[PDB]
């Protein structure tokens, strides 16, 4: 008699777990994650903000890179998230324990984070990670400010119900740089039509494409750098091929429409 | 450059995942888990009680065995736990979703369950499982009653801070049978002395040995059947070699004392 | 020197706390709350559903009326909510403890319920009540079914971010009766414009008026019966003057637009 | 027909709500609460610790007094609690929101805090306050360190299951001062014998008297200053009549034994 199957680990491509040194994006904004997972550190006069953390096992690397930037663990004030899947919110619980940082997130992201990604609308229990609590619930368009730097939330539901873009204005060469950290717009293996767990999925994606098109943006970044044509491994050329918000939304919508037709076709 | 390691699944011996048909323990009490993980179903006139559920992937098997016993999913009223590690509380979240059952547990077990076993005092994040909430917090000696059957909690901290023995009186051949479901008394790989996360660990274990010795008991069962010398695979002979509470406590204390001396010896 | 002020209780009009006997709305749907707070009991072959519970002190009255309807406490399967303010979700924690019912709610309602209505977007801590957990998170358009009766969620944010209308089809005289339990559309004392805690408040209300207009509805009910021109105290004439969904939405939008202009005017 | 009663506010003696300026207890420890509720600020080189906060409406006063001491809101690192009743943990949720501080507490205190004091073992829902989450769960004897100052937890269950004494060593006149902040040992209106919600209440109190007697202590403080014969209103004479730990435990045990006999006598 076959025994029940063993639990299966959430395994990812090696490049998602490949550490990199901090890569400067603008005067106060640094990529400090891995070659293929974004984790943005924004350094202010009154502490630092982290946008996403990658996989659960990246906690120590993130703290190492923070130290290279002059940021002690207790200097991390705030953690913001694109969406609460294991490869973007993975280390949040550990980071909170080791830094004292607060998490700000919308209600959808908060409830998914608090159950550690279990009972996912599409992935079941296959991508569970250590649960964490949100300390501040934010609404669409709400502004969170640290050290004078204002981060604005733009809800873009679809990839998860709580998917969020974050925008802020940094500087470079004395000129403002409007940064938009837009969430994933993929639907990998999702049932798009008539999904009982997400009945308005298609309507939400369509609205989210429009939301991304309209973001204030001189420089777009995404949780997976490849989704916006970044290449973190090539240093000062990393942003050279980066997409605009319009191009990112267009590419995602074309992919979505094609997937929708293939779902209709089996 | 080495990438960070992949996440590692919590894997167990195949016998822990080997389904078995329901095995009657007393007039209303059945073992419905696997060959090497206990999951007790107590069937009352007003619904059923489940004591432990085993590993996360056992949820469907438990519901199958409940159906064989005449217990529909919605007939499950209450889930009780020995301790909230992944191989005993694994399927609790799914069972709650599929049955509507409530969970009753002490505060220590409730907080560990709510973080899905993450940030374990000894095991870190290596044995995380889907988090679940406790619907009723119980105190030491508190009585929980379903369908007239009274279950009494006996706290026995050590293996986890929330480790609990549950006792109830069933029947067999018209005579009462005092059942004691006592938790694990092992300390596998634990730092026993001067543990900053559990400073009174040794004192708690020593008290818990005494608590187990004094339990009202005609028939002892344990989360791992082998710990009390049960053999679920041999049917009506399964209980033949079962230990008394005194023998179980004595064996565990001898093992603990020897481990303590080996820790002193490196 | 003045001491700090005493805590102030959330007090309501006496009619909101005036018990009434069950009032039949359709073949399986009964008003079982007070003269001026709605609490709907829907009785199915496989248990009962409660939609809202009123104030915290109404828990015992609700159970009394359930018993008059033939519904024992353990027969209550599911609690649904319009929104998680103290005068509609007040007794949910106690009801869960005494009945074993599960709560299904969207993420916004779940987070507000879990903090007992504290840190309200508009009311601060003035309307706190005992916190409760949601056992099932639902999405817009999701169907929850008990005993074959399907309840559909329609999100209508504004009064709270989690405000929800629930629809189901009952019967009367052998004909179907599409019931719509639509949430409040009031904004009592709210700052509508440029509210930092709810930046898209006006956009959400405007969308919610349209959502209410389009609900499937032969019979509209509301958390406050007066909002839809019900009068629970007059028995079989209670529904005589009830508004349509279109009239309810129109009246609320006219009131909102007038309030918006008065806010512009001070 | 009588309507259901209105909700009743938790009202306290005016002196419990009477603000006072900071009163120095030792080189780094200050009383910053009210005349009759203790709230201790311990100031370190790496941030401040708050032990208790008093009533919910004291949040602003506490922040005012912190500012007088040179402690900005974001300088508050850690909140510790004696027990999670409304008059000691009242403002914790607001303080967390306004300061970013973490809360460390044992599991019993954490679960009571997370339900805002509702469903109290003895007081029902009469003393509910805004819920808050614990960020770190601590065990008996565990050491929490901020800025080099070590705070040790001593569990003393009875008044609440999670009641805790905290000890640390400060200085004065170049000599060490062992401070013990011991919790309440009262049982106001409690059913002591055969309490189904707290079956081992008497055993826990008796053990807690012994725990308090054995605390390392040169200077005892208590959540209610009068319980240890402090008088915060008389400035530099405030500690003159303060009890020893032995005298505090003796007085509480005599009161408990007398109450136990009166309960036996009706
Ligand atoms: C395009 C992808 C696909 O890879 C990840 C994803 N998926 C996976 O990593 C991968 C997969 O989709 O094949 C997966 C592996 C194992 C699982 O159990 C579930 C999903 O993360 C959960 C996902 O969100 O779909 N994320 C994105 C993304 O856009 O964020
Ligand atoms: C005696 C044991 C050992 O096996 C399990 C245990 N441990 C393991 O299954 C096993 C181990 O201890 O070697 C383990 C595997 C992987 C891990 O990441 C952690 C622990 O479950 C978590 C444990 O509690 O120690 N449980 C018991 C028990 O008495 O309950
Ligand atoms: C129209 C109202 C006004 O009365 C209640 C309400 N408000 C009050 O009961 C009342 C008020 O608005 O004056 C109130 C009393 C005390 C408070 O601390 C806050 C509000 O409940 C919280 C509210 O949601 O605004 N609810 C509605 C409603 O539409 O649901
Ligand atoms: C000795 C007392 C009595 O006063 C408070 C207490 N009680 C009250 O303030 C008071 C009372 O006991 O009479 C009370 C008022 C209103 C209530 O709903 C409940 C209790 O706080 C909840 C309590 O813990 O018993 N606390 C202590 C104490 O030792 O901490």
């Amino acid at each position: 008699e076959a025994p029940l199957p063993q639990l299966r680990a959430y395994t990812v491509d090696a490049s998602w777990l490949q550490p990199m040194a901090p890569l400067q994006v603008a005067d106060h904004t640094w990529q400090i994650g891995t070659e293929d997972l974004t984790a943005l550190l924004v350094q202010t006069a009154e502490g630092a903000v982290l946008l996403d953390g990658g996989m659960p096992q990246m906690a120590g690397h993130l703290l190492d890179n923070m130290k290279l930037r002059g940021v002690a663990p207790q200097d991390l004030r705030l953690i913001l998230l694109s969406h609460a899947h294991a490869d973007h919110a993975g280390p949040v619980a550990e980071l909170k324990r080791r830094t004292g940082a607060h998490v700000a997130a919308n209600a959808e992201t908060a409830v998914l984070l608090a159950r550690g990604g279990s009972n996912d609308l599409h992935f079941g229990d296959g991508i569970t990670y250590p649960p964490a609590s949100a300390d501040r619930i934010i609404m669409d368009g709400e502004v969170v400010t640290v050290g004078g730097i204002a981060f604005t939330a733009h809800f873009m539901p679809g990839h998860t119900p709580g998917s969020t873009a974050w925008t802020w204005t940094d500087t470079r060469d004395g000129k403002p740089v409007r940064i938009a950290y837009a969430d994933s717009l993929s639907a990998p293996g999702y049932q798009l039509k008539g999904n009982p767990r997400y009945p308005r999925l298609i309507e939400d994606y369509k609205r989210s494409f429009a939301t991304v098109r309209a973001l204030p943006c001189d420089l777009l970044l995404t949780p997976h750098p490849g989704a916006s044509n970044w290449n973190y491994a090539v240093g000062s050329k990393a942003s050279a091929e980066a997409l605009t918000c319009n191009a990112y939304a267009d590419a995602a919508e074309k992919k979505f429409d094609a997937q929708l037709a293939r779902e209709t076709a089996g």
